[PDB]
């Protein structure tokens, strides 16, 4: 009596909670540990869909909040749904666009029948109700659809955190009854509670009577500290099913990758990747390159002689220093596909130690290319890899 698994584990750790798995999405089958990068082109700054193909990303996050005349997720009357409108043959995982108006409009105001926006010419109000966030998502088409939560900031403490995660769960439930099209979108449930790890374990019971295919991860992109922030991962996948993917919004940096597929995630995105190249800095495994600095000035070696991105096989260091101050914007594209190509490399790297059963060895090799020597990282992802029995050497 038990809905379709969409994940197959490959590996598991034998020591830690890593986990190398496949997704298997409507619109083709997914290799986990994935980074997810965004393929909506709301940004002039950024990397076309076709280009994604090609460095084999086959996931990326798309959502329609851009367009339109007013704030919140959009219809697009597309015959082909988002899909069309992208031009992606691969799967999209859509966000409920929630938190895009609580977060963005901040004259949003969020009660239980959903999120209200007053125009700020005419003061017409738009309603973003969970049976809203549903309705269009299924016009959409996505192969992953995410619940509309009540989104609060980590740092924001009191009742109103407990109030979130207590409708989150009542909007969990009504997005579900609203869910037309089961069988060709996946719903997931987000995990509330904050920092409270009681409120995030009575978010965890309770959200796991339900029979959503996937779960996630929400609210640790905030500014809190990351001894709370490892933690309440720890706590979150402890208590999520093995049997079902388990998705991380909002983590990017290469170090919160490792460490939180070592806690046991299968699922990540952040811009990160884009805003590191907008300082005119590409990712490495030894951190990032400040290519604007004047030691690569005739550095006429790649990024990184081990990376398959385009970049890296038609442009050198020198190039793009050069190209940081004479074309700013042209030198931004080619480090976005570099820094995207790198986390897609890093996750397909960190997915093969697993299934080669040399995960808590990759940890020690990434941590000592990162910090120098693997006692040099930092003391909480020291104890988030200690708790799941990973030492550094
Ligand atoms: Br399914
Ligand atoms: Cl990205
Ligand atoms: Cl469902
Ligand atoms: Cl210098
Ligand atoms: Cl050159
Ligand atoms: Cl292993
Ligand atoms: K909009
Ligand atoms: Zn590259």
């Amino acid at each position: 009596e038990s809905a379709p698994r969409i994940m197959r584990l490959v590996a598991e750790c034998s020591r830690s909670r890593a986990r190398a798995g496949e997704l298997w999405l409507p619109h083709g089958t997914v290799a986990t540990p994935v980074f997810m990068p965004v393929g909506t082109q709301a940004t002039m700054k950024g990397i076309t869909t076709e280009q994604l193909d090609a460095l084999g990303c086959r996931i990326c996050l798309g959502n329609t909040y851009h367009l339109g005349l007013r704030p919140g997720p959009e219809l697009i009357q597309k015959a082909n749904g988002l899909h069309g409108f992208m031009n992606w043959p691969h799967n999209l995982l859509t966000d409920s666009g929630g938190f895009q108006m609580v977060s963005l409009v901040s004259l949003s105001e969020v009660t239980e029948e959903g999120v209200r926006f007053r125009s700020p010419y005419d003061g017409n109000e738009t309603l973003l109700s969970p049976e809203k966030s549903v309705q269009i998502q299924n016009a959409l088409g996505s192969d992953i659809i995410m619940q509309l939560d009540d989104v609060v900031s980590s740092t924001v403490t009191g009742p109103r955190v407990e109030e979130a995660m207590y409708r989150s769960i009542r909007w969990l439930d009504r997005c579900i009854a609203a869910h037309q099209r089961p069988d060709k979108q996946n719903l997931f449930a987000i995990i509330q509670g904050g920092l409270d790890a009681d409120l995030r374990a009575t978010c965890l019971e309770e959200m796991t009577k339900r029979d959503v295919p996937g779960f996630a991860i929400g609210g640790l992109s905030g500014g809190e500290s990351k001894s709370q922030f490892w933690r309440m991962v720890a706590l979150s996948t402890s208590r999520l099913p093995k049997d079902k993917p388990r998705y991380l919004m909002g983590v990017g940096y290469a170090t919160d990758l490792v460490v939180c597929v070592a806690l046991g995630c299968d699922m990540f995105d952040c811009v990160f990747p884009t805003r590191t190249a907008r300082f005119g800095s590409a990712l490495v495994p030894t951190g990032n390159l400040q290519l604007r600095k004047k030691v690569f000035e005739k550095d006429f070696g790649p990024i990184d002689p081990e990376c398959t991105c385009p970049t890296c096989q038609k442009h050198s260091r020198a190039f793009l220093h050069a190209l940081l101050h004479s074309d700013n914007t042209a030198a931004l594209h080619h480090l976005t596909v570099h820094n995207i190509a790198y986390q897609l490399q890093l996750m397909s790297a960190v997915r093969t130690s697993i299934v080669e059963k040399r995960f808590p060895d990759f940890v020690r090799d990434f941590m000592g290319a990162m910090y120098g020597d693997p006692t040099l990282c930092p003391t909480w992802a020291t104890d988030a890899l200690a708790s799941v029995g990973i030492t550094l050497g």
